[PDB]
């Protein structure tokens, strides 16, 4: 399938959810970004060495490389949210923000790690499994193109 | 490097010209970020180069990579805008652009060309040289950070 054909599976309803989760979890970036890459590299610490740029990603707002990425981060989600009702829109940027992860040899697979962190980034603000669901769905757009 | 010493040009007034002109340019990201692209390419010809990837840039905003380019871009500029209360995370949001620009060769000179198209967006929607100047100095941010 397209990324398009991914894109289908952001109903009415999950695009309702991915709205009123990311109203809150969106309104703080650098809190919650921050939140997501400890998460990715606490559970997932065989990724570390692929940030290597940003310095030592343990240091949290300590690392100023680590708090501008994953700021950074928090704005390629508030640009697909804000694509959701345009699938030729949508599918323009992720296809942008899937080169960025192309380029640096991310598959699919490894990409989709990220939806561990996000279920719990958004249980911490009380979004249960639908929104996690939700958001493995807009995570699933991103893996069409990878 | 003298980026700390430009982020302190950013003064009351500034931001507030920034943030009041903001919220006009920013309203339509897809239109306006595609117009600043348009306009630097051709007012400044010998930047074309650099964008290759994107391919034909002639083609404004029926090609698609640099429509997705072009959001992504305003989604840079909003993330300026909503740091501008604090200089560290400012500075290190500009840090993490100022690396990508690094990478594609960009000197401060030539990220400076885009003033001249930012002027004429700016004006094309009401917003005059002094919105111009304000942006300029958050230009300057980024140029010293090259
Ligand atoms: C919600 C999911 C994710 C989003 C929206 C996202 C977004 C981004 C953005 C915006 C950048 C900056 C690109 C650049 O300026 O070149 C980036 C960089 C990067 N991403 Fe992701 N990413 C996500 C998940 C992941 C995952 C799960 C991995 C790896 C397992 C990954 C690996 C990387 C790497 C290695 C970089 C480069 C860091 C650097 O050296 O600056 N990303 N990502
Ligand atoms: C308001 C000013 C500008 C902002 C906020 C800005 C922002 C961006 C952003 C967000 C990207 C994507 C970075 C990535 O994913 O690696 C980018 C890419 C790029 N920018 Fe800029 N930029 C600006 C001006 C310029 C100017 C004036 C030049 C050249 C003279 C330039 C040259 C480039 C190049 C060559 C790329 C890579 C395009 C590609 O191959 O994807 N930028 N810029
Ligand atoms: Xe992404
Ligand atoms: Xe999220
Ligand atoms: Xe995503
Ligand atoms: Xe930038
Ligand atoms: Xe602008
Ligand atoms: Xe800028």
């Amino acid at each position: 399938p397209s990324v398009y054909d991914a894109a289908a599976q952001l109903t009415a309803d999950v695009k309702k959810d991915l709205r009123d989760s990311w109203k809150v979890i969106g309104s703080d970036k650098k809190g919650n970004g921050v939140a997501l890459m400890t998460t990715l590299f606490a559970d997932n610490q065989e990724t570390i060495g692929y940030f290597k740029r940003l310095g030592d990603v343990s240091q949290g707002m300590a690392n100023d490389k680590l708090r501008g990425h994953s700021i950074t981060l928090m704005y390629a989600l508030q640009n697909f949210i804000d694509q959701l009702d345009n699938p030729d829109d949508l599918v323009c940027v992720v296809e942008k923000f899937a080169v960025n992860h192309i380029t640096r040899k991310i598959s699919a697979a490894e990409f989709g790690k990220i939806n561990g962190p996000i279920k719990k980034v958004l249980a911490s603000k009380n979004f249960g499994d639908k929104y996690a669901n939700a958001w493995a769905k807009l995570v699933a757009v991103v893996q069409a193109a990878l």
